[PDB]
């Protein structure tokens, strides 16, 4: 509360660490459904069903331009990619399996890096 400070977690390397994690996700062989925004004009259902589209290239643009106030907002966008994927794809489709794999990959990197 006012003039009562909780001890300061060092956040100075967060930007660099999120960038490295994102690089590792960008180069994973199962990243291909997530590299670019889903084409809303070529993919039936997507625009109406998925209220907040997100993809790796959009996360990268946002990270590169100061649009994440903190490491948790970055993680929320990453998770949104995989949450959207589950909403729109069957668990046992190539894209559906790619999403589950990439989520598992991300969360281990997240835990190992920050937690
Ligand atoms: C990421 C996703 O859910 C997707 C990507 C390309 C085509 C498609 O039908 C769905
Ligand atoms: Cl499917």
């Amino acid at each position: 509360s006012m003039s009562v400070k909780k001890p300061k977690r060092d956040d100075s390397k967060d930007l660099a660490l999120c960038s490295m994690i994102l690089t590792e996700m960008e180069t994973h062989e199962d990243a291909w459904p997530f590299l670019l925004p889903v084409n809303l004009k070529l993919v039936p259902g997507y625009k109406k069903v998925i209220k907040k589209p997100m993809d790796f290239s959009t996360i990268r643009e946002k990270l590169s331009s100061g649009q994440y106030p903190n490491l948790e907002t970055f993680a929320l966008d990453v998770r949104l990619v995989f949450d959207n994927c589950e909403t729109f794809n069957e668990d046992d489709s190539d894209i559906g399996r790619a999403g589950h794999n990439m989520r598992k990959y991300f969360e281990k990197k997240w835990t190992d890096t920050f937690k």
